[PDB]
């Protein structure tokens, strides 16, 4: 822990010449990277891994030469990107995150004008031409057929028949719906409240964690917004912020949601195979018979 941060501000150092580490934090931290807080100031999100930051930080540099808005965004001031490392240093937006609690304590009309600031970021950024980070595509149909193929050549035949039958219920959706058809664009792709910033006014002021951003369906930057949990909103919250958004049908939204939320424990399965941790794959398997009995 005080270790962690030995190393990394000796990274920072070493990596970006005349940057001086007075303080330095965790603020976040998954299984595959870590961000900092650092002189009380900047963020800096590192990575151990083409798994790295790179069309991370070209996204940001795209929105942030194209996008006409007061919402903050990160903007990066440093970076080291390489096969084994990487690390992207940005300015702190602050502000407070939004959560369920805080949204529950604001007036209606504060909670029209966040959905609506949160529609026109998502409408602004959805119209851009993304011409020029046209390489950042995402097909997330190919890429589910393409973990299968990997299940079936791994672990497929070591599996019980209820988690097969999981599996195969779920491609046969797949193959039978048509969410995958319509309107591509530039999406943020983890457009989650733990992602959103509001100001003293309770007014959206930056959204941060572009990490998972490309071009892709319409649809995914509403999965969140939809869903019915303890982290997010609520399902009222997304239908209304699509309406305001306008232009888009409702019903595929929320089987676009639906469907990436059945694939979940299949992604959970396939992320374990592919890194190497059997507690995924045992999670994920677990995961299939939870849902199969309720
Ligand atoms: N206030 C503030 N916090 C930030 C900012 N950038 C990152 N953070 C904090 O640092 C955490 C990690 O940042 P994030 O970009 O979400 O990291 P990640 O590796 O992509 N985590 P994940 O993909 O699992 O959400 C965030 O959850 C948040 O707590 C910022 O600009 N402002
Ligand atoms: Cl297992
Ligand atoms: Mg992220």
């Amino acid at each position: 822990n005080a270790t962690n941060v030995k190393a990394m501000k000796y990274l920072i150092e070493h990596y970006f010449d005349n940057f001086k580490v007075d303080s330095i934090e965790i603020i976040g931290s998954g299984y595959d990277a870590v961000a900092y807080l650092v002189n009380n100031e900047y963020i800096f999100k590192t990575k151990f891994s083409k798994k790295g930051y790179a069309k991370e930080k070209a996204i940001y540099n795209f929105l942030n030469t194209n996008l006409e808005t007061n919402v903050k965004i990160p903007n990066i001031e440093y970076s080291y990107i390489s096969d084994e490392l990487s690390i992207l240093g940005y300015k702190e937006i602050k502000g407070t995150f939004l959560t369920p609690e805080i949204y529950s304590t604001m007036s209606e009309e504060e909670q029209n004008l966040l959905k609506r600031d949160i529609a026109s970021f998502l409408r602004q950024m959805h119209g851009l031409d993304y011409t020029d980070i046209s390489e950042c595509t995402i097909d997330n149909k190919q890429n589910v057929l393409e973990e299968y193929i990997l299940l079936r050549e791994t672990i497929y035949n070591d599996l019980t028949d209820i988690e097969k039958d999981y599996i195969e219920s779920f491609m046969e959706r797949l193959n039978a719906t048509t969410v995958f058809e319509g309107k591509k664009c530039l999406c943020h792709n983890d457009f989650s409240c733990n992602h959103l910033l509001l100001d003293g006014n309770n007014r959206l002021t930056g959204i941060i964690d572009f990490g998972d951003s490309g071009i892709i369906d319409e649809y995914c930057d509403f999965i969140y917004l939809l869903e019915d949990s303890e982290e997010e909103i609520g399902t009222n919250f997304g239908e209304d912020i699509l309406r305001m958004y306008g232009n888009i049908d409702i019903e595929k939204a929320k089987e676009y949601q639906d469907i990436v939320e059945e694939y979940y424990p299949i992604e959970t399965i396939v992320y374990g195979i592919k890194n190497i941790k059997q507690e995924f794959i045992e999670n994920g398997r677990k995961e299939i018979y939870k849902r199969t009995y309720k």
